[PDB]
């Protein structure tokens, strides 16, 4: 409802999406952040206007547009000291960047430590006027963007490391054990209409298994990518995830639960919570009281696949492919670390280590989480589940990039011919063996990590540093971007 040219001013203040008071992070003075949408192919220039004064939830901020390639405006990207020095209180900072070939659901959020949890995310559409898909539904608009989130009553930097939700937010809304009378969001539909939906997981931590009573969700896309349709009873999203479905409004006038079931905190629908309504034109305005069914037809990944049937990048056999990595996750030192080495940031942001010289990944802080990747290649990266790393399942994003999931959470099988292709991936729980695979079209280097964001703030992180020696001359730096290193640099440690 705003953008592709807009300001996002960030600032502190009170919010109650659970009927709860606390302190936390407006975008231009509304929380939940506020929806930006532009068409295939423009230019996006959002200036990110830093007013925050609160150093709990840290006063600084990067911003990432998550599933957007950024190709030659690397720089734009988001990840704090790894593409960008944080802007600093007090100043703006320009994201200036196109979009050509991605059209479909995305999303923003501080890309700053953990941040965006209290509150700075919202849901981004990338609408394609030759929308493949176009004629299966007759409306998609601000009303049919749905947000997951978690929300907790301590901040982040406040409450235990790796909290417990308090409420799961639909559209900034919802409720908590001690406020069942707080407002459920409403999404509206005319009997007879089909709506495509663009569900998006804001969450910091928990996945979301969601349905909607008596209604089936036809699914075609996933991540920005378009899919062959695929009719579910439910699905289940991570953190970070985007699905768009075609929900046809073809149930008799009523109220229906809408039902996003946490992994983890309150596990039921006592009293609404975990839960919204979907309305239909004419129905009371009144909570639903339908029933769950089992869903007998969950999303499944590895029976999704792309559109166009595109085949995984490389040759249908493992290893088939220019560079082959395997992370080996573990935890030590209250640490996540990832092949023996935990991510901590560094002081140079890792765009900027590039272009004042570094050659290599050895020569690129912090050491031993930088991977050089070779130009114009095909990559396959295994991201085995261990119990040592807690919290599994745990949601992987690739920055910069689409991946073919050539094997899925839950499955035994390696699909090459077909895959889904995605940007954020379940990694399953000990035994799976996820498997992606990405070709290196795109210079420059890009986060690999946890999309859980208290993980990540423990270390759960790689940096794929692609196509070191054209970086520098993909990615012009503009003058602002180049200032906000020294600026940065110059706050005293309460002013962060
Ligand atoms: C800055 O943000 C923090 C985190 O939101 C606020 O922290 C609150 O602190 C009070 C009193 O110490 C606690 O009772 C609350 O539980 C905290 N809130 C949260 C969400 O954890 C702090 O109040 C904010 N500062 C200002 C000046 O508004
Ligand atoms: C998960 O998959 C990866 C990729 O196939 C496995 O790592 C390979 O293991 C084979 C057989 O031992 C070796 O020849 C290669 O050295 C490995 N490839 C790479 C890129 O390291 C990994 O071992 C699998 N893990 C589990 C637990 O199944
Ligand atoms: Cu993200
Ligand atoms: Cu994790
Ligand atoms: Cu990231």
């Amino acid at each position: 409802a705003i953008g592709p040219v807009a300001d996002l001013t960030i600032s502190n203040g009170a919010v109650s999406p659970d009927g709860f008071s606390r302190q936390a992070i407006l975008v231009n003075d509304v929380f939940p952040s506020p929806l930006i949408t532009g068409n295939k192919g423009d230019r996006f220039q959002l200036n990110v206007i830093d007013n925050m004064t609160n150093h709990t939830m840290l006063k600084s901020t990067s911003i990432h547009w998550h599933g957007f390639f950024q190709h030659g405006t690397n720089w734009a990207d988001g990840p704090a000291f790894v593409n960008q020095c944080p802007i600093s209180t007090g100043h703006a900072f320009l994201y200036d960047f196109q979009v050509p070939d991605q059209a479909g659901t995305f999303w923003y959020h501080s890309h700053l430590s953990t941040q965006y949890c209290d509150g700075l995310r919202g849901p981004i559409v990338v609408y394609d006027p030759n929308d493949p898909h176009a004629s299966l539904y007759d409306v998609d608009d601000d009303s049919t963007v749905i947000t997951l989130a978690d929300w907790y009553h301590l901040a982040a930097k406040v409450g235990a490391p790796v909290p417990t939700a308090d409420a799961t937010l639909i559209n900034g809304l919802g409720r908590s054990a001690a406020t069942l009378a707080a407002d459920l969001a409403v999404i509206t539909v005319t009997k007879g209409k089909r709506y495509r939906f663009r569900l998006v997981s804001l969450s910091c931590d928990p996945n979301y298994t969601f349905s909607i009573d008596g209604h089936s969700l036809t699914v075609i896309e996933a991540d920005s990518v378009n899919l062959k349709p695929h009719t579910v009873d439910s699905l289940q999203i991570f953190a970070a995830q985007r699905y768009s479905f075609v929900l046809n409004a073809d149930q008799d006038v009523d109220n229906y639960w809408i039902r996003a079931l946490p992994n983890s905190g309150t596990q039921n629908f006592a009293g609404g919570t975990n839960s919204a309504i979907l309305r239909y034109d004419g129905a009371a305005p009144v909570e639903p009281t339908t029933s769950q069914t089992p869903s007998t037809n969950p999303l499944v990944e590895s029976a999704l696949t792309t559109l166009k049937g595109t085949a995984a990048p490389g040759s249908p056999t493992p290893g088939g492919v220019d560079l082959a990595l395997n992370m080996a996750f573990g935890f030590a030192g209250g640490n996540f670390t990832i092949n023996g080495a935990s991510f901590t940031p560094p002081t140079v942001p890792v765009l900027l280590q590039i272009l004042s010289g570094a050659q290599s990944a050895a020569d690129l802080l912090p050491a031993g989480s930088v991977y050089s990747l070779p130009a114009n290649a095909d990559i396959e990266i295994s991201l085995p589940a261990t119990a040592a790393a807690p919290g599994f399942p745990h949601p992987f994003h690739l920055h910069g990039h689409v991946f073919a999931v050539v094997r899925s959470a839950g499955s035994s099988t390696y699909n090459y011919a077909n895959p889904v292709y995605r940007d954020v991936v379940s990694t399953g729980a000990p035994g799976d063996n996820v498997t992606i695979r990405f070709r290196t079209d795109n210079p420059g280097p890009w986060f690999l990590h946890c999309h859980i964001d208290f993980h990540l703030e423990a270390g759960f992180a790689v940096v794929m540093a692609e196509d070191i020696p054209d970086v520098a001359a993909t990615n012009p730096v503009p003058q602002a971007w180049s200032d906000l290193c020294p600026t940065y640099d110059a706050l005293s440690p309460d002013d962060q």
